[PDB]
C-alpha cells in the first residue's frame, strides 16, 4: 500500500450510473459533416497536437475556428470529440460546430464557435474590480457544469478561457486534455500547463478530481488581482513546487504529502528549504491594491490549498461573498 485513495467530495459517482457509451469514448462513432463548407482564412496557432485557423463557413458566411488534429495517441481524438458532444450547450462551454475530414492531413478537424477574444496579456491589464469578479463567475458556471457532467477540464488557463470583452461574453475551450471521473481512477500527471498544474500533479499524486481545475482558477485569480501574470513562475516542474512553497510554507506542504501518503522526488531534498505560510497581504501593493479586498483574499485562500480535498468546489466558490456585488443574469 503506497497512496492513501482520494475521492472527489461531490459528483462522486456520476458517471457510474450513465450508459457505458457517454463515457466508453473508445466506442463513440464520430458523425462527419462537409469539409467543402469551411475555408480557412488564417493560422492562429500549433500545438504538439493540432494546427488552429481562423475560417469562414461559406454557406453561412460565419467565422468559425477549425482545429485540425494531429495527436500522436489517436484515441484522444474520441475523447475529446466525445467530451465536446457531452457538454455542448452547457453555460459558458464552446459549442462544437462541425466535424470534417481535413482533405490534406486526413485527420479530424473540428469546428467551433468563433469568439472574437482580447489577447488575455493585454486583457488582463485592463480588467476592473468588478470585472474580475464578473468573468470569475463565469468560468465557475462552466466548471461547475462540466464537473457536474462528470468531466475535469484539466488545463484551466488565460489562454483557454477565451474572452469577447466588447460582448462580455466568454468561452471556456480545448477540451483536449480534459477526462472523465471515475472514483479510484489513476490519471497522468502530465496534464495543464506548467504556472497552472496542482501540487497533487507536481507531487506525482495519481488518484486526483475536479478539485485540480480549482488550483488552477486559484493560480488565474491570484495573476488577475495582484497583477502577476503568472502567480507561480516556475522554470520547470519542480521549481514550480518550490515557487507555490514560498507563498503556502513547507509546513502545509509536507502535511498534504503525509496525509496520502506520499513521499517527494529525493529531487527536492536540497532545493525545497523551509519556507513560512505568507498571508496574502504580502503581495498587495499599491498598483494592484484597487483589485484586492478581503472577500477577495478569502475566496483566493479558500482555492489555493494544497489539499485537493479541501479546495472549494465550483458550486461552493459560486456561493462566496466575492460575488454578492455580481448582478446575475437577467
Ligand atoms: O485549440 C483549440 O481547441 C481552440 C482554439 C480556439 C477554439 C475555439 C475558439 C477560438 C476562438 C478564438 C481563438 O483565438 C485563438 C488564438 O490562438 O488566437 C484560438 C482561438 C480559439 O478552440
Amino acid at each position: 500500500s503506497g497512496p492513501v485513495p482520494s475521492r472527489a467530495r461531490v459528483y462522486t459517482d456520476v458517471n457510474t450510473h450513465r450508459p457505458r457509451e457517454y463515457w466508453d469514448y473508445e466506442s463513440h462513432v464520430v458523425e462527419w459533416g462537409n469539409q467543402d463548407d469551411y475555408q480557412l482564412v488564417r493560422k492562429l496557432g500549433r500545438g504538439k497536437y493540432s494546427e488552429v485557423f481562423e475560417a469562414i463557413n461559406i454557406t453561412n458566411n460565419e467565422k468559425v475556428v477549425v482545429k485540425i488534429l494531429k495527436p500522436v495517441k489517436k484515441k484522444k481524438i474520441k475523447r475529446e470529440i466525445k467530451i465536446l458532444e457531452n457538454l455542448r450547450g452547457g453555460p459558458n462551454i464552446i459549442t462544437l460546430a462541425d466535424i470534417v475530414k481535413d482533405p490534406v492531413s486526413r485527420t479530424p478537424a473540428l469546428v467551433f464557435e468563433h469568439v472574437n477574444n482580447t489577447d488575455f496579456k493585454q486583457l488582463y491589464q485592463t480588467l476592473t474590480d468588478y470585472d474580475i469578479r464578473f468573468y470569475m463567475y463565469e468560468i465557475l458556471k462552466a466548471l461547475d457544469y462540466c464537473h457536474s457532467m462528470g468531466i475535469m477540464h484539466r488545463d484551466v488557463k488565460p489562454h483557454n478561457v477565451m474572452i469577447d470583452h466588447e460582448h462580455r461574453k466568454l468561452r471556456l475551450i480545448d477540451w483536449g486534455l480534459a477526462e472523465f471521473y471515475h472514483p479510484g481512477q489513476e490519471y497522468n500527471v502530465r496534464v495543464a500547463s506548467r504556472y497552472f498544474k496542482g501540487p497533487e500533479l507536481l507531487v506525482d499524486y495519481q488518484m486526483y478530481d475536479y478539485s485540480l481545475d480549482m488550483w488552477s482558477l486559484g493560480c488565474m485569480l491570484a495573476s488577475m488581482i495582484f497583477r502577476k501574470e503568472p502567480f507561480f513562475h516556475g522554470h520547470d516542474n519542480y521549481d514550480q513546487l518550490v515557487r507555490i512553497a514560498k507563498v503556502l510554507g513547507t509546513e502545509d506542504l509536507y502535511d498534504y504529502i503525509d496525509k496520502y501518503n506520499i513521499e517527494l522526488d529525493p529531487r527536492f531534498n536540497d532545493i525545497l528549504g523551509r519556507h513560512s505560510r505568507k498571508r496574502w497581504e504580502r503581495f498587495v501593493h499599491s498598483e494592484n491594491q484597487h483589485l484586492v479586498s478581503p472577500e477577495a483574499l478569502d475566496f483566493l485562500d479558500k482555492l489555493l490549498r494544497y489539499d485537493h480535498q479541501s479546495r472549494l468546489t465550483a458550486r461552493e466558490a459560486m456561493e462566496h461573498p466575492y460575488f454578492y456585488t455580481v448582478v446575475k443574469d437577467q
